[PDB]
């Protein structure tokens, strides 16, 4: 086993929450310190509190992989005079890195949402409200017959044609190519294997290069087609269905019970029948008329405005606000899945989740 | 026949008149009331105003599709007791559905400035200011050889490969594809290719994929440079004959029928190519004369915008922006032909108030 | 004896309009290019001395890096040195012609000029701005003509990429139509590639040489690009050399009296990075490129602390040394000129306008 | 041993925070100043050769003119060099305030000591961003306690104006009241101008030398003004000196090795404009305010080239040129906390921070 930096490790769970799946105007990735160093431990986060880092220390955890950013706003200054310049100082005194994962892992599959729908039983999910959807490109490669199965599962073993529930998906026709070679007008002809697959334009670069690899030529062929197909949509919330039909006072429960918290605020008649939910850990006050429109009969978020509640009741939604905190579920997830990767790569890096409690309201 | 509801007709309406063809920031569609009610009469009117509303109210028309939004700027307040407000309060208390039609019928086919290049006896038009084209698209759907000659069928029967004098064009090449469910799988497959405006492809997509073995479709949709025709606000066309500009500043009055107009340019200059562009045009002057315009008609003409035009050497006749009134007889045709073809029981009425609010002396 | 219009036309051959960048102000600033043009003038700042030598050798175009109007005119007030400027230009019926930024990244412009002159090899681009359009182009052909088309489609230009022309790639197959019972017939679906500014050239013969009145074709936007073009270049030199005496290599090669060098003198000096005029804004990409050194001019104080803190070495020999686009343009342009028999003669201001002398 | 607090307080009565302009960085910027401090570093740029000077010296505060963060931190990288300046700072416990162009424009800052170092006579302000606001003070007093109330005004500062002291007006009048009838009493209106920051010491005052608990007073704002501050410094050299000796007078005045000159070596130089700094903003007002030539770091090219046009000359020894704020500060503050006896150590760093060497 390797000890690695923390280079290797962000990496690796970029590959679950790449940046591109963040929001416009979202702050994250490296917000303090260095990955450059030996990284023994590691601690997922939701929110970056003083008492979070005293556990970071505890623990020998040199990173914390953070959902809400620590720095939000701007540093105009560092006062280590207030609560918050405490908390910068502490990192920076003990050479603690912080990574900022924001909305990238509320978009992501098996991010907050997932996590908060599951935790909900809810079947049948839906993105709620659409954020991303990848472009999409077909590569059309050129191949001599004796090196096209050999370009094939290459494209193919890289992720290209990877679409639904079948992936390798490429298709090949055979053909004439004519070339006319110049000064380092002879008119040149050649069978040829014409390869055609489709790829997610993150998948490009990686996808190119094994395809050249694999290609018997040097100067290689090839035409990237922008197309109109989009990739699978990606978004804020889920929205999906209770196994059973319940009343609004007893899916209210549910979720109390469901997301371990031990008040909610709830909108609407607590004896109207509720059949599928939508939820979007967070503020999720943008999100009534989505929730709305894709006919959700409540609806799971936190921050709930007064306002946005009144024009909840208008469009007629109920909603559960058990509070922004639900999605402390993110640590607990983020700590598997990343366990699991450095464990797949023989990383002897120990990932953990943070204990504390971070919600800062008391139902009384 | 039986008589339609609000959306029924307004979807024949759109049908004509796109919304996606409204310039961004124009306010369009249902401004007052609701549509999902039965409508036996409608009322086109160019402006909402209090007469046009005793109008609706007397023929009994629930829904007026006017072409200047009766809300432009977002109201603040509903002050009952001034002029704007008591109309709004009449649609109200009257359930008259007020809907928009703004620079939609200025943008489309048969619409404003159609009519109005139509009643100067225009020829050759082209469009004056391009503001829209259509995209082609090329449409790629693999099927296996055993039903890929009904698939091209499918696909040519919903108008895709229309190329000049020829239909159902498609192109098909012979070869194999591999996938993976989730060992090296190989099937014999026809990589089928057809051209599609972009407005035929929900519809043909429907035909090819209905028509088709596996249901999960592979299939890769290409957008080409070729384009559709283009469209855009105002006309530029020719005059049958050549005349002089106070003839043609005559011909407008007696095409359009108002009593007086403006005129910036020598009357005794020689004109042929005519721009026109109904509403407000003072921006447009510069793309009139790109487009070797003598004269251009257009309303709201402005004094610097005219000195404008002198300097530019382009002649112009205001008829004042009223003479757009030419689309309410226009679409109560168009609408009244659509609804009858849907055997729907409604008539369709023009608003027969002027509107235009100045009067020459 | 020819228009302004021909002679500009003919420079916007070598210097394109959309090379350059966002808010650039460029083209015919003052004046009518309608007129013939016996003389032209090639100039880095429209100074007054610039206008009086143009009078004096008979130029009623001036061709100049850096736009007169950079700020549009809300007066022109001609008690002022710059109303004057543009007073004689007016009064002489001169004109004045802005070439900025397309300057700054063409090839033979403002950077390949510095890179040769101090001597770089295997030159790049610095920062990328432009990279011209691909298309694919489809035809469809009945066999007995396919190789007609092809030929056609290559002697055109299409399908010349690398070392390679006359690249297009056929597939047979079957196409179906019904003719104002589908009719099918077996055809080549002939493809190729072009920059997008063949395009018209390409098209026009390839259907001249179709066998058909109607002709099925399409066109592809492709997300391929053609070369890339940017500002400044980056590359190296023969031999390593200390910063000092780059520096000095510097003032020999740009011929300017001196230099303000950021960085220790002692420690080694092989890769350059080279943007003529005020490049504060690339130091980061001319460390991340690799450049062990970077000549630019205007190195504004906080900006220079930056390049320290990047570990990043700057030579700073002043803004005006650009003015080796003076001869640089006159030489490119009086060869399309003299090759189009045009009888204008290309001059390049040999007036010095460094407002800067080093003390 | 004193605070950091009240160590910033002296220092603050000499460069007020009002004085700053529009969107400047200015005050505590990292670190706490409730800490016992005993040494103080000042300095014009925080670079970490700085931070290391003032470890060594045991100091734990920084004032420096420029401000470590100008743009707000998105984030602290503490590979990259700023973040390792920033990431000392904060493992030593030392405080950094910022001190920019307060320190611009306070009596004896940056451009009073430029100027006083090239020896200029009869300095004005070149560009005025601030005067201080002044108030008429009118008190109603019974005659027998008139002249106690006046002297009480004057000895606490009313009145001060020019040459005079203790300035006051009194008229004689009637005034009603309806005790909780109209009575009426003969009384004194008495009126004297203040500047508003004496206002709390001067009411104070008048009110305890009143003969009455209820004071009927008002205070006016007025439109007279008080003295005025701003950027940059406009005198006269002792003797009229060429635009080339008068380069080197900056070099030897300013101690630079080197420094650019617009303008004609040969011509008549004799009223000068200075101001440190960035002064590209300024050339206009210098040349209005009759400078035969101005003093200022960062000149860009282009605005050379209208200096020029101005007809205005200019020497550009550097930005840095600043330096002289740091033992000027330092002689400041410690004669400030000497008076307050206070034991702490003031020290300039010594650090030379201009990044660029003329070659
Ligand atoms: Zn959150
Ligand atoms: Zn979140
Ligand atoms: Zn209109
Ligand atoms: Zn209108
Ligand atoms: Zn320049
Ligand atoms: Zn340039
Ligand atoms: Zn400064
Ligand atoms: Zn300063």
């Amino acid at each position: 086993s390797k000890i690695p930096n923390g280079h290797e490790i962000i990496s690796l769970f970029e590959s679950m929450y790449p940046k591109h799946l963040a929001m416009e105007g979202d702050k994250i990735g490296l917000q303090i310190g260095a990955l450059n160093k030996p990284v023994r431990h590691v601690l997922i986060a939701l929110d970056v509190t003083e008492e979070v880092v005293d556990e970071a220390i505890q623990l020998g955890a040199n990173v914390i992989i953070a959902h809400h950013p620590l720095i939000f706003n701007p540093l105009k200054a560092i006062h280590t005079d207030k609560a918050y310049g405490k908390i910068i100082e502490k990192c920076i005194k003990n050479d603690i890195a912080i990574y900022a994962a924001h909305t990238n892992v509320d978009v992501a599959k098996g991010g907050v949402n997932d996590l908060l729908a599951e935790a909900l039983g809810l079947q049948n999910t839906e993105v709620l409200a659409p954020t991303y959807a990848e472009e999409m490109k077909k590569v059309v490669v050129f191949v001599p017959v004796t090196h096209a199965e050999e370009v094939r599962k290459a494209l193919g073993d890289a992720g290209a044609g990877h679409i639904g529930n079948y992936s390798h998906c490429t298709f090949s026709s055979e053909g004439t190519g004519t070339f006319v070679p110049q000064e380092g007008g002879q008119l040149e002809r050649v069978e040829e294997v014409r390869i055609e697959t489709i790829i997610p334009a993150s998948l490009q670069r990686k996808v190119i290069k094994a395809m050249v690899t694999a290609h018997p030529y040097e100067e290689v062929a090839y035409d990237v087609y922008p197309l109109d197909n989009k990739g699978e949509t990606l978004g804020l919330g889920k929205i999906g269905y209770l196994q059973e039909e319940m009343t609004l006072g007893q899916f209210a429960e549910h979720v109390k019970q469901s997301l371990d918290v031990k008040g909610a605020r709830v909108v609407g008649k607590l004896d109207d029948k509720v059949r599928k939910v939508a939820v979007l850990g967070g503020d999720g006050n943008k999100y009534i008329n989505q929730a709305k429109f894709k006919g959700a009969d409540v609806y799971v978020t936190g921050d709930m405005y007064y306002h946005v509640a009144h024009d909840a009741m208008m469009l007629g939604l109920n909603i559960v606000d058990p509070g922004h905190n639900v999605e402390k579920v993110m640590k607990q997830g983020v700590q598997k899945q990343l366990q699991e990767k450095v464990d797949a790569k023989k990383l002897n890096v120990h990932i953990h989740a943070s204990q504390l409690h971070t919600d800062p309201f008391i139902f009384v």
